[PDB]
Protein backbone atom coordinates (compact mmCIF):
# COMPACT_ATOMS: atom_id res chain seq x y z
CA UNK A 1 0.00 0.00 0.00
CA UNK A 2 0.88 3.81 -1.02
CA UNK A 3 0.48 5.95 2.66
CA UNK A 4 -2.56 8.08 2.48
CA UNK A 5 -1.40 11.61 3.24
CA UNK A 6 2.04 12.44 2.23
CA UNK A 7 3.46 11.97 -1.44
CA UNK A 8 6.60 9.92 -2.40
CA UNK A 9 8.79 10.85 -5.34
CA UNK A 10 10.99 8.81 -7.37
CA UNK A 11 13.50 10.21 -9.84
CA UNK A 12 17.03 9.39 -11.45
CA UNK A 13 20.07 9.78 -9.41
CA UNK A 14 21.88 12.13 -11.65
CA UNK A 15 18.67 14.26 -11.51
CA UNK A 16 18.33 17.81 -8.61
CA UNK A 17 16.52 15.47 -6.12
CA UNK A 18 18.00 17.43 -3.51
CA UNK A 19 16.65 20.57 -5.79
CA UNK A 20 13.10 18.97 -5.89
CA UNK A 21 13.14 18.15 -2.22
CA UNK A 22 13.54 21.97 -0.96
CA UNK A 23 10.15 22.59 -3.44
CA UNK A 24 9.07 19.17 -1.39
CA UNK A 25 9.83 21.08 1.57
CA UNK A 26 8.11 24.34 0.67
CA UNK A 27 4.95 21.83 -0.24
CA UNK A 28 5.14 20.90 3.47
CA UNK A 29 5.63 24.11 4.93
CA UNK A 30 2.46 25.38 3.21
CA UNK A 31 0.09 22.17 3.78
CA UNK A 32 1.41 19.76 6.05
CA UNK A 33 1.82 17.17 3.62
CA UNK A 34 5.08 15.80 3.79
CA UNK A 35 7.20 14.94 0.67
CA UNK A 36 9.75 12.20 0.44
CA UNK A 37 12.05 12.53 -2.37
CA UNK A 38 14.23 9.13 -3.12
CA UNK A 39 16.51 8.15 -6.21
CA UNK A 40 16.39 4.75 -6.47
CA UNK A 41 18.60 2.35 -8.49
CA UNK A 42 16.74 1.16 -11.72
CA UNK A 43 14.09 3.06 -10.87
CA UNK A 44 12.63 2.70 -14.75
CA UNK A 45 12.65 -0.62 -14.05
CA UNK A 46 11.74 -0.97 -10.28
CA UNK A 47 9.18 1.37 -10.48
CA UNK A 48 6.84 -1.22 -12.85
CA UNK A 49 7.31 -3.99 -10.81
CA UNK A 50 6.29 -2.59 -7.26
CA UNK A 51 3.45 -0.42 -9.31
CA UNK A 52 2.21 -3.80 -10.83
CA UNK A 53 0.95 -4.50 -6.85
CA UNK A 54 0.17 -1.17 -5.65
CA UNK A 55 2.77 -0.13 -4.40
CA UNK A 56 5.79 2.29 -5.56
CA UNK A 57 5.96 6.25 -5.03
CA UNK A 58 3.05 8.54 -5.68
CA UNK A 59 4.88 10.40 -8.83
CA UNK A 60 7.64 8.88 -10.82
CA UNK A 61 10.06 11.17 -12.46
CA UNK A 62 11.66 9.58 -16.17
CA UNK A 63 12.18 10.56 -19.67
CA UNK A 64 8.73 10.49 -21.73
CA UNK A 65 9.79 7.27 -23.61
CA UNK A 66 9.31 5.02 -20.41
CA UNK A 67 5.47 6.22 -19.58
CA UNK A 68 3.62 4.33 -22.49
CA UNK A 69 4.78 1.12 -21.21
CA UNK A 70 3.52 2.36 -17.88
CA UNK A 71 0.20 3.92 -19.31
CA UNK A 72 -0.14 0.64 -21.26
CA UNK A 73 -0.13 -1.60 -18.34
CA UNK A 74 -2.27 0.76 -16.10
CA UNK A 75 0.11 1.78 -13.77
CA UNK A 76 -0.54 5.72 -13.84
CA UNK A 77 -3.45 7.89 -13.44
CA UNK A 78 -4.38 9.99 -16.35
CA UNK A 79 -3.48 13.74 -15.49
CA UNK A 80 -6.15 16.74 -16.49
CA UNK A 81 -4.93 19.91 -16.12
CA UNK A 82 -7.21 22.61 -16.75
CA UNK A 83 -6.81 24.64 -20.41
CA UNK A 84 -5.34 27.68 -18.46
CA UNK A 85 -2.67 25.55 -17.13
CA UNK A 86 -1.49 23.85 -20.50
CA UNK A 87 -1.43 27.23 -21.95
CA UNK A 88 1.92 27.76 -19.59
CA UNK A 89 3.87 24.78 -21.19
CA UNK A 90 5.12 24.34 -24.92
CA UNK A 91 2.43 22.53 -26.74
CA UNK A 92 5.22 20.20 -28.28
CA UNK A 93 6.06 19.37 -24.55
CA UNK A 94 2.71 17.80 -24.22
CA UNK A 95 2.80 15.98 -27.21
CA UNK A 96 5.77 14.05 -25.45
CA UNK A 97 3.53 13.03 -22.49
CA UNK A 98 0.36 11.99 -24.57
CA UNK A 99 -0.21 8.43 -25.33
CA UNK A 100 -3.38 6.95 -26.85
CA UNK A 101 -4.95 10.57 -26.53
CA UNK A 102 -4.28 10.84 -22.81
CA UNK A 103 -2.24 12.55 -20.97
CA UNK A 104 -0.08 10.30 -18.77
CA UNK A 105 2.39 12.66 -16.92
CA UNK A 106 3.51 16.66 -16.75
CA UNK A 107 6.28 17.75 -18.99
CA UNK A 108 8.76 19.41 -17.36
CA UNK A 109 12.25 19.51 -19.35
CA UNK A 110 13.93 18.69 -22.56
CA UNK A 111 17.24 17.26 -22.58
CA UNK A 112 19.40 16.29 -25.44
CA UNK A 113 23.13 16.21 -25.50
CA UNK A 114 25.99 17.87 -26.16
CA UNK A 115 29.78 17.92 -26.83
CA UNK A 116 31.26 19.06 -23.75
CA UNK A 117 35.40 19.93 -24.30
CA UNK A 118 37.89 21.09 -21.97
CA UNK A 119 38.47 24.57 -23.12
CA UNK A 120 42.34 24.80 -21.98
CA UNK A 121 43.02 21.31 -24.00
CA UNK A 122 40.86 22.03 -26.47
CA UNK A 123 40.24 25.64 -27.93
CA UNK A 124 38.98 24.51 -30.94
CA UNK A 125 36.50 21.31 -30.43
CA UNK A 126 36.64 19.23 -33.63
CA UNK A 127 33.90 19.17 -35.77
CA UNK A 128 33.70 15.90 -37.24
CA UNK A 129 33.94 12.58 -35.60
CA UNK A 130 36.56 11.29 -38.09
CA UNK A 131 39.08 13.58 -36.65
CA UNK A 132 38.89 12.58 -33.55
CA UNK A 133 41.71 9.77 -33.57
CA UNK A 134 44.40 12.15 -35.02
CA UNK A 135 43.67 14.61 -31.70
CA UNK A 136 43.63 11.54 -29.20
CA UNK A 137 47.01 10.73 -30.70
CA UNK A 138 48.31 14.31 -30.19
CA UNK A 139 46.35 14.71 -27.15
CA UNK A 140 48.03 11.01 -25.91
CA UNK A 141 51.66 12.45 -26.23
CA UNK A 142 50.30 14.82 -23.42
CA UNK A 143 49.45 11.77 -21.06
CA UNK A 144 45.74 13.30 -22.07
CA UNK A 145 42.99 11.54 -24.59
CA UNK A 146 40.80 13.02 -26.53
CA UNK A 147 37.11 11.63 -26.09
CA UNK A 148 35.16 9.62 -23.14
CA UNK A 149 31.74 8.86 -22.36
CA UNK A 150 29.65 6.39 -21.55
CA UNK A 151 29.76 3.36 -23.29
CA UNK A 152 26.91 0.64 -20.94
CA UNK A 153 23.82 2.78 -22.12
CA UNK A 154 22.75 3.49 -26.24
CA UNK A 155 21.38 6.68 -24.90
CA UNK A 156 25.29 8.10 -25.37
CA UNK A 157 26.16 5.89 -28.15
CA UNK A 158 22.53 6.38 -30.13
CA UNK A 159 23.78 10.14 -31.77
CA UNK A 160 26.11 8.31 -34.06
CA UNK A 161 24.38 5.37 -34.90
CA UNK A 162 21.30 7.61 -36.00
CA UNK A 163 23.75 9.98 -38.17
CA UNK A 164 24.18 8.02 -41.00
CA UNK A 165 20.51 7.28 -41.02
CA UNK A 166 19.88 4.60 -38.17
CA UNK A 167 16.38 4.59 -36.41
CA UNK A 168 14.02 3.54 -33.90
CA UNK A 169 10.41 2.82 -35.40
CA UNK A 170 9.92 4.54 -38.46
CA UNK A 171 6.89 7.19 -38.28
CA UNK A 172 4.41 6.47 -41.06
CA UNK A 173 0.98 8.16 -41.86
CA UNK A 174 1.01 9.80 -38.01
CA UNK A 175 1.99 6.51 -36.07
CA UNK A 176 4.90 4.71 -35.72
CA UNK A 177 5.43 1.31 -37.62
CA UNK A 178 6.80 -1.09 -34.55
CA UNK A 179 7.80 -3.66 -37.67
CA UNK A 180 9.58 -1.40 -38.82
CA UNK A 181 12.99 -0.69 -37.02
CA UNK A 182 15.87 0.77 -38.27
CA UNK A 183 18.82 -0.35 -36.01
CA UNK A 184 20.68 -2.86 -38.76
CA UNK A 185 20.43 -0.42 -42.21
CA UNK A 186 23.10 0.89 -43.50
CA UNK A 187 24.04 3.75 -41.51
CA UNK A 188 23.36 2.02 -38.15
CA UNK A 189 25.88 -0.53 -39.02
CA UNK A 190 28.78 2.24 -40.26
CA UNK A 191 28.22 4.32 -37.32
CA UNK A 192 28.48 1.09 -35.04
CA UNK A 193 31.59 0.41 -36.95
CA UNK A 194 33.43 3.70 -36.15
CA UNK A 195 32.58 3.58 -32.62
CA UNK A 196 34.16 0.26 -32.41
CA UNK A 197 37.03 1.35 -34.34
CA UNK A 198 37.61 3.96 -31.89
CA UNK A 199 37.54 1.23 -29.14
CA UNK A 200 40.11 -1.47 -31.37
CA UNK A 201 42.92 1.43 -31.94
CA UNK A 202 42.90 1.92 -28.28
CA UNK A 203 40.92 5.64 -28.09
CA UNK A 204 38.66 4.35 -26.31
CA UNK A 205 38.08 1.06 -23.84
CA UNK A 206 34.79 -0.46 -23.90
CA UNK A 207 34.34 -0.84 -19.81
CA UNK A 208 33.99 3.17 -19.92
CA UNK A 209 30.62 4.16 -17.71
CA UNK A 210 29.15 7.75 -16.21
CA UNK A 211 30.88 7.52 -13.10
CA UNK A 212 34.31 6.84 -14.95
CA UNK A 213 33.70 9.49 -17.83
CA UNK A 214 32.57 11.82 -15.58
CA UNK A 215 35.41 11.73 -13.70
CA UNK A 216 37.60 11.40 -16.25
CA UNK A 217 36.56 14.84 -18.19
CA UNK A 218 36.11 16.68 -14.69
CA UNK A 219 39.73 16.17 -13.39
CA UNK A 220 41.36 17.26 -16.29
CA UNK A 221 41.83 13.95 -17.91
CA UNK A 222 40.02 14.13 -21.16
CA UNK A 223 39.18 16.69 -23.74
CA UNK A 224 35.83 16.03 -24.20
CA UNK A 225 32.77 14.08 -23.44
CA UNK A 226 29.20 13.55 -24.21
CA UNK A 227 26.57 14.55 -21.41
CA UNK A 228 23.02 16.19 -20.88
CA UNK A 229 22.46 19.35 -19.21
CA UNK A 230 22.44 17.56 -15.64
CA UNK A 231 25.98 17.00 -15.78
CA UNK A 232 26.79 20.99 -16.13
CA UNK A 233 26.81 21.17 -12.04
CA UNK A 234 29.80 19.08 -11.27
CA UNK A 235 32.07 20.53 -14.11
CA UNK A 236 31.09 24.15 -12.30
CA UNK A 237 32.01 22.71 -9.31
CA UNK A 238 35.20 21.04 -10.61
CA UNK A 239 38.31 23.09 -11.70
CA UNK A 240 37.65 22.73 -15.73
CA UNK A 241 36.67 25.79 -17.74
CA UNK A 242 34.64 23.64 -20.67
CA UNK A 243 32.40 24.37 -23.15
CA UNK A 244 29.04 22.80 -24.81
CA UNK A 245 28.53 22.54 -28.34
CA UNK A 246 27.13 21.13 -31.34
CA UNK A 247 28.10 16.76 -31.58
CA UNK A 248 30.76 16.24 -34.25
CA UNK A 249 29.19 15.18 -37.91
CA UNK A 250 29.44 11.67 -38.91
CA UNK A 251 30.37 11.18 -43.05
CA UNK A 252 29.01 14.69 -43.01
CA UNK A 253 25.64 14.41 -41.27
CA UNK A 254 24.86 15.90 -38.03
CA UNK A 255 24.96 13.59 -35.15
CA UNK A 256 21.13 13.12 -33.92
CA UNK A 257 20.36 12.58 -30.33
CA UNK A 258 17.27 10.72 -29.16
CA UNK A 259 15.83 13.90 -27.38
CA UNK A 260 14.14 13.04 -23.91
CA UNK A 261 11.20 15.34 -21.83
CA UNK A 262 11.76 14.89 -18.35
CA UNK A 263 8.24 14.33 -16.98
CA UNK A 264 6.46 13.56 -13.91
CA UNK A 265 4.13 10.66 -13.90
CA UNK A 266 1.12 9.98 -11.04
CA UNK A 267 0.77 6.17 -9.85
CA UNK A 268 -2.59 4.70 -10.72
CA UNK A 269 -2.61 3.24 -6.78
CA UNK A 270 -1.93 6.22 -5.37
CA UNK A 271 -4.23 7.51 -2.91
CA UNK A 272 -2.87 11.37 -3.16
CA UNK A 273 -3.68 12.49 -6.94
CA UNK A 274 -4.80 15.54 -6.35
CA UNK A 275 -2.15 16.15 -3.56
CA UNK A 276 0.23 14.68 -6.46
CA UNK A 277 -1.32 17.40 -9.36
CA UNK A 278 -1.33 20.66 -6.70
CA UNK A 279 2.49 20.12 -6.18
CA UNK A 280 3.37 19.44 -9.53
CA UNK A 281 1.55 22.37 -11.05
CA UNK A 282 1.57 25.03 -8.54
CA UNK A 283 5.25 24.15 -6.69
CA UNK A 284 7.06 22.35 -8.98
CA UNK A 285 6.26 23.59 -12.26
CA UNK A 286 6.66 27.67 -11.58
CA UNK A 287 9.47 29.55 -11.97
CA UNK A 288 10.34 29.50 -8.24
CA UNK A 289 9.67 25.48 -8.26
CA UNK A 290 11.87 24.96 -11.61
CA UNK A 291 14.41 26.98 -10.54
CA UNK A 292 15.27 25.19 -7.06
CA UNK A 293 15.48 21.90 -9.23
CA UNK A 294 17.78 23.79 -11.91
CA UNK A 295 20.47 25.21 -9.36
CA UNK A 296 20.86 21.76 -8.07
CA UNK A 297 21.00 20.31 -11.59
CA UNK A 298 20.33 21.95 -14.47
CA UNK A 299 17.22 20.40 -16.34
CA UNK A 300 17.78 21.31 -19.64
CA UNK A 301 15.23 23.13 -21.76
CA UNK A 302 12.25 23.51 -19.36
CA UNK A 303 8.77 23.08 -20.63
CA UNK A 304 7.30 25.81 -18.49
CA UNK A 305 7.38 28.83 -20.62
CA UNK A 306 7.97 31.91 -18.54
CA UNK A 307 11.03 30.58 -17.03
CA UNK A 308 12.39 28.94 -20.39
CA UNK A 309 12.64 32.97 -21.77
CA UNK A 310 15.13 33.12 -18.94
CA UNK A 311 16.91 29.84 -19.89
CA UNK A 312 16.99 30.06 -23.33
CA UNK A 313 20.01 32.85 -22.74
CA UNK A 314 22.47 30.71 -21.52
CA UNK A 315 24.78 29.80 -24.14
CA UNK A 316 24.80 25.67 -23.05
CA UNK A 317 21.22 25.87 -23.51
CA UNK A 318 21.38 26.98 -26.63
CA UNK A 319 24.06 24.56 -27.29
CA UNK A 320 21.11 22.10 -25.94
CA UNK A 321 18.67 23.20 -28.66
CA UNK A 322 20.80 22.80 -31.44
CA UNK A 323 21.72 19.36 -30.52
CA UNK A 324 18.07 18.75 -30.39
CA UNK A 325 16.69 19.73 -33.17
CA UNK A 326 19.01 17.85 -35.21
CA UNK A 327 17.46 14.40 -33.55
CA UNK A 328 14.21 13.63 -32.50
CA UNK A 329 11.91 13.53 -29.79
CA UNK A 330 11.68 9.94 -28.74
CA UNK A 331 8.97 7.73 -29.03
CA UNK A 332 6.68 6.75 -26.11
CA UNK A 333 5.13 3.68 -27.69
CA UNK A 334 5.47 0.47 -24.60
CA UNK A 335 8.02 -1.38 -27.72
CA UNK A 336 10.44 1.57 -26.43
CA UNK A 337 11.59 -0.67 -23.98
CA UNK A 338 12.53 -3.48 -25.97
CA UNK A 339 14.28 -1.09 -28.23
CA UNK A 340 16.61 -0.05 -25.93
CA UNK A 341 17.25 -3.43 -24.69
CA UNK A 342 18.21 -4.57 -27.75
CA UNK A 343 20.28 -1.69 -28.76
CA UNK A 344 22.18 -2.42 -25.70
CA UNK A 345 23.08 -5.81 -25.83
CA UNK A 346 24.21 -5.08 -29.94
CA UNK A 347 26.38 -1.58 -28.89
CA UNK A 348 28.06 -3.48 -25.73
CA UNK A 349 28.49 -6.95 -27.28
CA UNK A 350 30.31 -5.10 -30.66
CA UNK A 351 31.86 -3.23 -28.67
CA UNK A 352 33.25 -6.20 -26.64
CA UNK A 353 34.10 -8.09 -29.50
CA UNK A 354 31.83 -10.55 -28.45
CA UNK A 355 30.25 -10.24 -31.90
CA UNK A 356 30.81 -8.72 -34.88
CA UNK A 357 28.83 -5.44 -35.54
CA UNK A 358 26.53 -6.94 -38.31
CA UNK A 359 26.11 -9.54 -35.77
CA UNK A 360 25.15 -7.74 -32.78
CA UNK A 361 22.77 -4.72 -34.82
CA UNK A 362 21.11 -7.95 -36.74
CA UNK A 363 19.99 -9.51 -33.67
CA UNK A 364 19.26 -6.18 -31.84
CA UNK A 365 16.55 -5.35 -34.98
CA UNK A 366 14.88 -8.89 -34.82
CA UNK A 367 14.88 -8.57 -31.05
CA UNK A 368 13.64 -5.04 -31.33
CA UNK A 369 10.91 -5.93 -33.90
CA UNK A 370 10.19 -9.43 -32.37
CA UNK A 371 5.88 -10.11 -32.00
CA UNK A 372 6.76 -10.21 -28.18
CA UNK A 373 3.32 -10.74 -26.56
CA UNK A 374 2.38 -13.26 -29.52
CA UNK A 375 5.05 -15.76 -28.07
CA UNK A 376 4.25 -14.63 -24.27
CA UNK A 377 0.44 -15.43 -25.06
CA UNK A 378 1.24 -18.85 -26.74
CA UNK A 379 4.09 -19.90 -23.98
CA UNK A 380 1.27 -18.87 -21.16
CA UNK A 381 -2.12 -20.08 -22.31
CA UNK A 382 -0.65 -23.42 -24.29
CA UNK A 383 2.76 -24.08 -22.24
CA UNK A 384 2.65 -23.12 -18.25
CA UNK A 385 -0.95 -22.78 -17.49
CA UNK A 386 -1.46 -26.70 -18.90
CA UNK A 387 1.02 -28.06 -16.82
CA UNK A 388 0.12 -28.43 -12.60
CA UNK A 389 1.29 -27.02 -10.04
CA UNK A 390 4.31 -29.82 -9.15
CA UNK A 391 5.29 -29.47 -12.48
CA UNK A 392 5.68 -25.97 -12.82
CA UNK A 393 7.73 -25.13 -9.66
CA UNK A 394 10.00 -27.82 -11.43
CA UNK A 395 10.27 -25.72 -14.14
CA UNK A 396 11.20 -22.98 -12.31
CA UNK A 397 13.93 -25.10 -10.49
CA UNK A 398 15.65 -26.21 -13.91
CA UNK A 399 15.18 -22.04 -14.78
CA UNK A 400 16.53 -20.67 -11.56
CA UNK A 401 20.10 -20.21 -12.94
CA UNK A 402 18.75 -18.82 -16.49
CA UNK A 403 16.26 -16.75 -15.39
CA UNK A 404 18.39 -15.23 -12.16
CA UNK A 405 15.50 -17.06 -9.84
CA UNK A 406 16.46 -16.71 -6.08
CA UNK A 407 15.11 -19.23 -4.03
CA UNK A 408 12.21 -17.08 -2.93
CA UNK A 409 11.48 -16.18 -6.48
CA UNK A 410 11.15 -20.29 -7.15
CA UNK A 411 8.41 -20.18 -4.19
CA UNK A 412 6.37 -17.09 -5.45
CA UNK A 413 6.77 -16.56 -8.76
CA UNK A 414 3.63 -17.18 -10.80
CA UNK A 415 2.89 -18.22 -14.48
CA UNK A 416 3.03 -14.71 -15.87
CA UNK A 417 5.67 -13.90 -14.26
CA UNK A 418 8.04 -16.65 -15.11
CA UNK A 419 6.53 -16.07 -18.92
CA UNK A 420 7.55 -12.68 -19.00
CA UNK A 421 11.04 -13.18 -17.73
CA UNK A 422 11.59 -16.09 -20.10
CA UNK A 423 10.75 -14.45 -23.61
CA UNK A 424 12.73 -11.57 -22.52
CA UNK A 425 15.84 -14.45 -21.84
CA UNK A 426 14.80 -16.37 -24.50
CA UNK A 427 13.33 -13.60 -27.60
CA UNK A 428 10.51 -15.37 -29.48
CA UNK A 429 10.58 -18.36 -31.09
CA UNK A 430 13.22 -19.35 -28.28
CA UNK A 431 11.38 -19.25 -25.33
CA UNK A 432 8.79 -22.01 -26.60
CA UNK A 433 12.18 -23.73 -27.83
CA UNK A 434 13.55 -23.59 -24.36
CA UNK A 435 10.10 -24.90 -22.63
CA UNK A 436 10.41 -27.64 -25.14
CA UNK A 437 13.39 -28.81 -24.31
CA UNK A 438 13.14 -28.50 -20.54
CA UNK A 439 9.65 -30.46 -20.68
CA UNK A 440 10.74 -32.90 -23.15
CA UNK A 441 11.85 -36.08 -21.16
CA UNK A 442 8.79 -35.31 -18.40
CA UNK A 443 6.71 -37.92 -19.33
CA UNK A 444 3.33 -36.18 -17.89
CA UNK A 445 3.62 -33.62 -20.71
CA UNK A 446 4.48 -35.00 -23.57
CA UNK A 447 1.03 -33.70 -25.07
CA UNK A 448 1.73 -30.01 -23.68
CA UNK A 449 5.26 -30.41 -25.98
CA UNK A 450 3.79 -32.32 -28.73
CA UNK A 451 1.18 -28.68 -29.18
CA UNK A 452 4.35 -26.47 -28.25
CA UNK A 453 6.01 -27.73 -31.37
CA UNK A 454 2.91 -27.66 -33.80
CA UNK A 455 2.10 -24.16 -32.25
CA UNK A 456 4.97 -22.99 -32.55
CA UNK A 457 5.33 -23.82 -36.60
CA UNK A 458 1.60 -22.79 -36.58
CA UNK A 459 2.59 -18.94 -35.00
CA UNK A 460 5.70 -19.64 -38.40
O1 LIG B 1 20.28 4.24 -22.71
C1 LIG B 1 18.96 3.77 -22.56
C2 LIG B 1 18.11 4.81 -21.85
O2 LIG B 1 18.15 6.03 -22.56
C3 LIG B 1 17.39 7.07 -21.96
O3 LIG B 1 17.81 7.31 -20.64
C4 LIG B 1 18.56 8.47 -20.38
C5 LIG B 1 17.69 9.54 -19.72
O4 LIG B 1 16.66 9.98 -20.58
C6 LIG B 1 18.55 10.73 -19.32
O5 LIG B 1 17.78 11.64 -18.57
C7 LIG B 1 19.75 10.29 -18.49
O6 LIG B 1 19.30 9.79 -17.25
O7 LIG B 1 20.48 9.29 -19.18
C8 LIG B 1 19.73 8.12 -19.47
C9 LIG B 1 20.64 7.08 -20.12
O8 LIG B 1 21.44 6.47 -19.14
C10 LIG B 1 15.92 6.68 -21.94
O9 LIG B 1 15.17 7.71 -21.34
C11 LIG B 1 15.74 5.39 -21.17
O10 LIG B 1 14.41 4.96 -21.30
C12 LIG B 1 16.67 4.31 -21.72
O11 LIG B 1 16.63 3.18 -20.87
Amino acid sequence: KIEEGKLVIWINGDKGYNGLAEVGKKFEKDTGIKVTVEHPDKLEEKFPQVAATGDGPDIIFWAHDRFGGYAQSGLLAEITPAAAFQDKLYPFTWDAVRYNGKLIAYPIAVEALSLIYNKDLLPNPPKTWEEIPALDKELKAKGKSALMFNLQEPYFTWPLIAADGGYAFKYAAGKYDIKDVGVDNAGAKAGLTFLVDLIKNKHMNADTDYSIAEAAFNKGETAMTINGPWAWSNIDTSAVNYGVTVLPTFKGQPSKPFVGVLSAGINAASPNKELAKEFLENYLLTDEGLEAVNKDKPLGAVALKSYEEELAKDPRIAATMENAQKGEIMPNIPQMSAFWYAVRTAVINAASGRQTVDAALAAAQTNAARAAAEYKKILLLKGFELMDDYHFTSIKSLLAYDLGLTTKMQEEYNRIKITDLMEKKFQGVACLDKLIELAKDMPSLKNLVNNLRKEKSKVA
